[PDB]
């Protein structure tokens, strides 16, 4: 996986920012975001979700179908937002607006 192909569109402080906000929130130091941890990002966010929203928001872009988030999903992501592909009624755009984050 190489961040600077994939989303060419990133500059690299950008990607280093998300890479900063990813490392935060996997607290159990893992490499991924589950549920339990997107559930407190989200509360920390201003924007707490529902458990079945949660595990929509993952489902949106969890590739692999593990149902926690790696880091590339989580870059894709604020790709989709920043290219205007999540409905404005996503967690997802909550997540990317509220990260405060650009
Ligand atoms: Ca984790
Ligand atoms: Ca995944
Ligand atoms: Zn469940």
């Amino acid at each position: 996986f190489n961040p600077y192909t994939e989303f060419p569109e990133f500059s690299r402080r950008l990607l280093k920012d998300l890479e900063k906000m990813f490392k935060t929130y996997d607290a159990g130091r893992d490499g991924f975001i589950d549920l339990m941890e997107l559930k407190l990002m989200m509360e920390k966010l201003g924007a707490p979700q529902t458990h079945l929203g949660l595990k929509s928001m993952i489902k949106e872009v969890d590739e692999d179908f593990d149902g926690k988030l790696s880091f590339r999903e989580f870059l894709l992501i604020f790709h989709k937002a920043a290219a205007g592909e999540l409905q404005e009624d996503s967690g997802l755009l909550a997540l990317a607006k509220f990260s405060e984050i650009d």
